[PDB]
């Protein structure tokens, strides 16, 4: 309610990979909360990797955007307004679930921040009418641009992500990967 | 690439307006807010974006006005609509109590830097708003104990809003 706080749990199933929780201050008006602190969640990235990015994606129901990834990117992922099926794909060879993923329904009703190490897959479904995803990168340098990230198709049947519909809206890039 | 124009206010010096471009597509739109890069000479050395808050407000709600004596804040509206005002709450400032409304949304994207020591308010026209709040602080975060509260519609700074029944916190109350 009023302290600022943050339960902090790593996947059971995808190593490195971690759920965070905020506490909210709710009364009539609506709600407050703490999306990050230096303080409470720059020790998730290791030594001076700093997050230095914050982006928002504003999306229609029945989009998919993903699977996007690179070996650079921390991403701290939620769903501030609205819901999606966010699905954090194993891209690292070198792990014993490469190409499995996890899946968390992210919404205000249930406000997580998933936290990605590099070289993982990211991917969401839009599941609400309209839906505004914000997340921080953490990078050495400049960010890599869609031409240097690497693209899994959403349906890769290697992977077999379960998406509750089998006509996503794809920008060209989402529809090529297939 | 990554667009910021980073224009000062023409009312309040020191206030900066930071407007991002954005790639829209039949998917809807992806932009960015901040980076360190192009938006940390907007503060002192030593002194770091560290802190990232959402405040969800339904229509009509009136948050305001807030301030504290070292927080740099940048403010904007991710979703719905905001009648966003800062008020120079700087004594020593020949503007003092002077102010300055935008009215930001998805269709108008600006992000207003505050320094410390300023008045912050916002105004929810939409039926849902969700306000995004970068700060900027040495040391610990001050909660409303440490924080100056003017009234809305305290007469001295007259904002013309949209109402004058606006649905108001005790403090914004007490503040009357
Ligand atoms: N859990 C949590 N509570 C907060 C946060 N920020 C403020 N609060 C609490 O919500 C209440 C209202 O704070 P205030 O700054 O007066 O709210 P405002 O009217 O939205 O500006 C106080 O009890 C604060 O301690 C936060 O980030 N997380
Ligand atoms: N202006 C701007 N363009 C961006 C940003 N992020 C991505 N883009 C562009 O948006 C388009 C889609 O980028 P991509 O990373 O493929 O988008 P996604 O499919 O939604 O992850 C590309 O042309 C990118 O260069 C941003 O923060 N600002
Ligand atoms: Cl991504
Ligand atoms: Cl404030």
């Amino acid at each position: 309610h009023m302290e600022i706080k943050f339960n902090i749990e790593e996947s059971k199933i995808l190593n490195g990979v971690y759920i965070i929780t905020p506490n909210k201050f709710s009364d009539l008006r609506g709600d407050i909360w703490t999306a990050f602190t230096d303080e409470y969640l720059s020790n998730l990235v290791p030594n001076g990797i700093k997050f230095k990015h914050d982006k928002f994606i504003n999306s229609h129901f029945n989009v998919l955007r993903g699977i996007h990834g690179d070996v650079k990117t921390y991403k701290l992922v939620t769903c501030v307004y609205g819901e999606v099926h966010q699905v954090v794909v194993d891209c690292r060879k070198d792990s014993p679930t490469y190409l499995k993923w996890e899946k968390f329904i992210i919404s205000p009703r249930n406000q997580q921040l998933i936290l990605l190490p590099p070289n993982m897959g990211n991917s969401h479904y839009v599941s609400s009418k309209e839906a505004v995803y914000y997340y921080k990168l953490a990078y050495e340098g400049e960010y890599l641009d869609a031409p240097d990230q690497f693209t899994y198709a959403w349906n890769d049947e290697r992977i077999a992500i379960d998406w509750p519909t089998n006509s996503p809206i794809l920008s060209e890039r989402d529809i090529l990967a297939m």
